């Protein structure tokens, strides 16, 4: 049966009134009929307005109750107590009730708003009495709805663009492939200048002395300028040299990135070099979590001048990233970017990501 009141539309009785009065006066209208009709309109407007005001506060009270419930369940887990079957049942019932109310309120508001506009247009046309400006004043003093079609389309189109470009936006870098890990972390292959990527952290493969002359180092220096170079130099003095598989962080001065994570990857052929490449990646991720970062961008570390075969490097890096999020309780990292420039590397990473 539902609450009947959401099915109430003022236009229905207002139309009947307008038409019954027209018919009874042979299609003629009078100031007396106009006075009565404006009274009906004002009554209907107050009815619709007060209803909307009441229902919005009701929704608000119920969502607050919902928040307390879900908060309660989080606190249970924090205290090592299990969420219960009853808790899920109650939460789902409350939510489905709220959405029913929101959905019916949305419909009720739109249809009644359209109603007032349409009954006025009909009235002014059929009667020759121009009521639109006077009723507009009433309508504006009792706001219950506004279409704002332009703003609506703008926002919906933003969501369209975000979803279509897999979250980057069409003006942003290009996302080529996305895979989600079990806990929800996104792995994305992107084509871009890694220096222009505006992730929380960018990874700079380097050596024990923080040499910045590598490919990534160079593009960071191009983008970041003197501030980047000086920041790296300061990090070298403060941190000391980078051990193999070691990582260290500097501020991303002059860079879109907030932080630069510098790592010292092992050389291909060195003792335990594959294991050390994994450790390098996890150490980068650990530092990103340490700074509470939500995103980190890797180039293909190891496969450059360190001489790792591209497929092997990709396989090891993805293995380490997967391992890390399995091991790490409540990581802040939501997205890992793989910033690649050529087709073969893109192909290799896409192939390896599918194997997970």
């Amino acid at each position: 049966i539902r609450q009947y009141s959401y099915y109430y539309i003022s236009y229905d009785d207002l139309k009947t009134e307008l038409e019954d009065n027209l018919s009874k006066n042979n299609g003629q209208w009078t100031q007396e009929l106009e006075t009565d009709f404006l009274e009906s309109l004002e009554i209907e407007l107050d009815k619709v307005y007060t209803f909307c005001k009441v229902k919005h506060s009701e929704v608000f009270r119920r969502v607050k109750e919902v928040q307390e419930q879900v908060q309660h369940t989080v606190r249970l887990l924090d205290s090592n107590n299990p969420p219960t079957q009853l808790d899920f049942e109650i939460l789902e019932e409350e939510l489905s009730d709220i959405i029913a109310d929101v959905h019916d309120l949305a419909k009720f508001s739109r249809l009644n708003y359209t109603g007032f506009q349409k009954i006025i247009k009909k009235h002014d046309k059929k009667t020759g009495f121009i009521l639109k400006p006077v009723f507009q004043v009433r309508l504006d003093s009792k706001p219950f709805f506004k279409e704002n079609y332009d703003e609506l389309v703008v926002k919906i189109s933003q969501l369209y663009d975000i979803a279509r470009t897999s979250g980057a936006g069409s003006d942003g870098f290009t996302v080529l492939s996305t895979k989600s890990l079990f806990l929800g972390q996104k792995l994305q292959v992107v084509q871009a200048d890694i220096a222009s990527i505006d992730s929380d952290a960018v990874v700079h493969p380097t050596n024990t002395d923080f040499y910045i002359g590598g490919e990534v180092g160079n593009t960071l220096e191009k983008k970041g300028g003197k501030e980047f170079v000086e920041a790296v130099l300061e990090l070298r003095k403060k941190n000391g040299p980078l051990e193999v598989a070691g990582a260290a962080v500097s501020a991303g001065h002059g860079l879109p990135a907030k932080f630069v994570i510098h790592c010292n990857s092992p050389v291909w052929g060195a003792d335990k070099c594959e294991e050390l490449l994994e450790k390098t990646v996890k150490n980068c991720l650990a530092l990103a979590d340490d700074k509470k970062l939500k995103s980190i961008a890797f180039p293909s570390i190891g496969s450059g001048r360190n001489g790792f075969p591209k497929q092997t490097a990709a396989q090891l890096i993805l293995k380490a990233i997967s391992s890390y999020f399995v091991s790490t309780m409540s990581s802040s990292i939501k997205t890992v970017y793989f910033v690649l420039f050529d087709s073969e590397s893109i192909g290799i990473y896409v192939q390896e990501m599918a194997k997970l």
